[PDB]
C-alpha cells in the first residue's frame, strides 16, 4: 500500500522575506532583510502507514524531504521568492506518494508578490483616464496626510497617473544636521528615534508607523507582514506595473542634511544608502531628490555655500551611477528625478544642463510664487505668464521653463508644477483698478490645515458661492476669488489654468506635468492635467 493520507497540522501559513519587526522604532530594528523567508509546515497521519519520506511541495515542486519517521513531522526550509504557493505534504513510500489537500501558504516580499492587487473605484470628481499621451502625469502623497487629512494610498486615483512620488523620505542626523526639523512639533525626535544606531547621512523612514504598520485597505490582517502606507503601495503596485513609484528623499523641512555634502566620504554613504533602500523596498522604481535648494534660501537661514551647484551635480551622477548597477543586476528600469525651485535666481545655481544627462525628469515647482509669507508683495502664486497690471513679474512658470531652456536644459526633460491647493492673505486693501493683487494685506488667509494655504477641494467647496468674486485672469492664466468684505484673497490653480499649462506643455514639448499633493485635489486638477496632455477618456 502507498502511504496513508497526510493531514496539514493547523499553524501560521504566512512568512517573509525581508522582516518588520513589531516592537522596534529604530529602522535598524526594524528590518530585517533575509535571502529568504524561513518556512515551517507540520502535519499528522490519522490513517495507514506513514510512508518512507516526506516531501512540502509548493505548486507541485519539492521544497524540502526528508525520513518520514512518525505519525507526526515538522519541515523547516528556505523559500527566495514572494507569492502565494498552494502548499502540499507528500509521503513518499516505494508503493507511491500520498499527497495532503492544499493549504496556501503566503511568502511576502516588499515588490507586493504576494498581495491581491489594490484597485479602487475612483473617488469624488475623478474621471478615468488611459496614460496613452506618453507624457509625465505625477502627484506627491504624503506620509502624514493619513492622519487628520485621512487621505490613504486606497484613496490615490492610481490609473490616471504615470508618476506617483512618495513625500518624504528623511536623511539620518542630529543637532546640526537636520536643525529645520526642530521647527515641527516632535518631529526632530521622531527621526532621531527612527535612526538610533545608524550612521548620519543614510536615509531612513520618519514615520514608519504610517509608513509600515498603520492598519489600512487591503493590510488589516495582524499577520500582514507589510502595512500602512508602503503595504499599501506594495498592492498598488500589483494593481498598476507600470505606475512609476518614487521616494522623495528632503523636501522643505528634510533637505539641511544635502548641504554637507560637498563630502565625499557623507555622499558616497547617502548614494550607498539609497542603493540599499531600493534593495530594501522593491516596490519604489527609482529616486526623487528634492533639494531645497542648492544656494541655500530654503527653511534654514544658516545653510548654502556656492559649492552646492557642483554637488548636485555630482550627486546626479553618481545615483545614476548606482542606479545604472542596480538596473543591470535586477533587469528593471530605474529614474532618477529631481523636484526643483523654479524661480531663476535658484535655477542658476545649478548647471541644469549638465545635470540632466543624469536625469530622468526635472519637476519643476512652478508655485509659491507668492503667498502670506509676504503680506506686502501679493501676485499669482502658480500663474503661467506674468499679469497685465505687471508684465515684468519675476516669478511665473513660463520665466522657470526659459531658464533652464537657455541652460541649454532639453524641453523633454521639464515636467511643469500645478497646485491642488491655494495660498492667500486676509485684509487686503488699497488696491486700484478693482485688483487686489496692487494692494497690501494684514495677514494670512485663514487656511485648512495651516493658516496662509486651502486645499483646492475647499476652494471648490466653500469659497465659489456667497459674497466670493471668481476672476479668471487670462493673461496670467489663472484663477483667484475674492471676498471684498474681509479683504480675502486667494490664489490657485483650476481646470482651465491647468489646461493653458498641460497646452503650454504640448506646445512647447516639455515632459508633462505633476503636482503637489494628491490628497487636496477633489479630482478637477488631476481631470484636467490628465486631459490637456491629451490622454484618452475611459477605461
Ligand atoms: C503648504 C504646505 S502643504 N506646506 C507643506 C510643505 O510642502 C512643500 C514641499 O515641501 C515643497 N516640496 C515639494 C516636492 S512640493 C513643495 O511645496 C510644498 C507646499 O509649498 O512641505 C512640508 C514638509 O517638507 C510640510 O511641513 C508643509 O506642511
Amino acid at each position: 500500500a502507498a502511504p496513508g493520507k497526510p493531514t496539514i497540522a493547523w499553524g501560521n501559513t504566512k512568512f517573509a522575506i525581508v522582516e518588520v519587526d513589531q516592537a522596534a522604532t529604530a529602522y535598524n530594528n526594524l528590518v530585517k532583510v533575509k535571502n529568504a523567508a524561513d518556512v515551517s509546515v507540520s502535519w499528522n497521519l490519522w490513517n495507514g502507514d506513514t510512508g518512507t519520506t516526506a516531501k512540502i511541495l509548493l505548486n507541485g515542486k519539492e521544497a524540502w524531504s526528508g525520513p518520514s519517521t512518525g505519525s507526526s513531522g515538522t519541515a523547516n526550509f528556505k523559500v527566495n521568492k514572494g507569492g502565494r504557493y498552494q502548499m502540499q505534504v507528500a509521503l513518499c513510500n516505494a508503493d507511491g506518494c500520498t499527497a495532503s489537500d492544499a493549504t496556501e501558504i503566503v511568502v511576502a516580499d516588499t515588490d507586493g508578490s504576494h498581495l491581491a492587487p489594490l484597485k479602487e473605484p475612483l473617488l469624488e470628481k475623478n474621471k478615468p483616464y488611459k496614460q496613452n499621451s506618453g507624457k509625465v502625469v505625477g502627484s506627491y502623497f504624503v506620509e502624514w496626510g493619513v492622519y487628520g487629512r485621512n487621505f490613504t494610498v486606497d484613496k490615490i486615483p492610481a490609473q490616471n497617473l504615470t508618476h506617483l512620488l512618495y513625500g518624504f523620505i528623511p536623511i539620518c542626523g542630529g543637532n546640526g544636521i537636520n536643525d529645520s526639523l526642530k521647527e515641527i512639533e516632535g518631529s526632530f525626535q521622531a527621526l532621531q528615534r527612527s535612526c538610533q544606531g545608524r550612521e548620519d547621512f543614510k536615509v531612513s523612514i520618519h514615520d514608519p508607523f504610517a509608513a509600515l504598520q498603520k492598519a489600512q485597505k487591503g493590510v488589516t490582517a495582524w499577520d500582514d507582514p507589510y502595512k500602512g502606507n508602503f503595504g499599501q503601495l506594495m498592492a498598488l503596485k500589483q494593481a498598476h506595473p507600470d505606475l512609476k513609484i518614487l521616494p522623495s528623499i528632503g523636501g522643505w523641512t528634510l533637505s539641511d542634511p544635502f548641504f554637507f555634502m560637498g563630502d565625499k566620504v557623507k555622499r558616497d554613504r547617502f548614494v550607498g544608502s539609497v542603493k540599499e533602500f531600493l534593495q530594501t523596498w522593491k516596490f519604489f522604481d527609482g529616486v526623487d531628490i528634492d533639494w531645497e535648494f542648492p544656494g541655500g534660501k530654503g527653511a534654514n537661514p544658516n545653510l548654502g555655500s556656492p559649492q552646492d551647484g557642483e554637488t548636485y551635480v555630482l550627486l546626479m551622477k553618481e545615483l545614476r551611477a548606482m542606479l545604472d548597477q542596480l538596473s543591470a543586476e535586477t533587469g528593471r528600469k530605474y529614474e532618477l528625478t529631481s523636484a526643483i525651485s523654479a524661480g531663476k535666481d535658484k535655477i542658476d545655481k545649478v548647471a541644469y544642463n549638465v545635470a540632466q544627462n543624469s536625469m530622468d525628469h526635472i519637476f519643476l515647482m512652478s508655485y509659491d510664487f507668492y503667498g502670506a509669507f509676504d503680506l506686502k508683495n501679493l501676485g499669482h502664486q502658480t500663474a503661467l505668464n506674468a499679469p497685465a497690471w505687471k508684465p515684468d513679474t519675476a516669478y511665473t512658470t513660463v520665466n522657470g521653463v526659459n531658464a533652464l531652456l537657455t541652460q541649454g536644459v532639453k524641453p523633454g526633460k521639464i515636467v511643469v508644477g500645478t497646485a491642488m491647493y491655494g495660498r492667500g492673505w486676509t485684509g487686503v486693501n488699497g488696491y486700484q483698478n478693482n485688483i487686489p493683487f496692487t494692494g497690501t494685506a494684514t495677514g494670512p488667509v485663514k487656511g485648512t490645515w495651516e493658516n496662509g494655504i486651502v486645499d483646492y477641494r475647499q476652494i471648490a467647496s466653500q469659497f465659489m458661492s456667497g459674497e466670493w468674486q471668481y476672476t479668471y485672469d487670462a493673461t496670467a492664466e489663472a484663477p483667484y476669488v475674492f471676498k471684498p468684505s474681509t479683504g480675502d484673497l486667494i490664489t490657485f490653480d483650476d481646470a482651465r489654468s491647468v489646461q493653458a499649462k498641460g497646452k503650454y506643455v504640448l506646445d512647447k514639448q516639455l515632459g508633462g506635468l505633476f503636482s503637489w499633493e494628491i490628497d487636496a485635489d477633489n479630482g478637477d486638477i488631476l481631470n484636467s492635467m490628465n486631459a490637456s496632455l491629451g490622454n484618452s477618456a475611459g477605461v
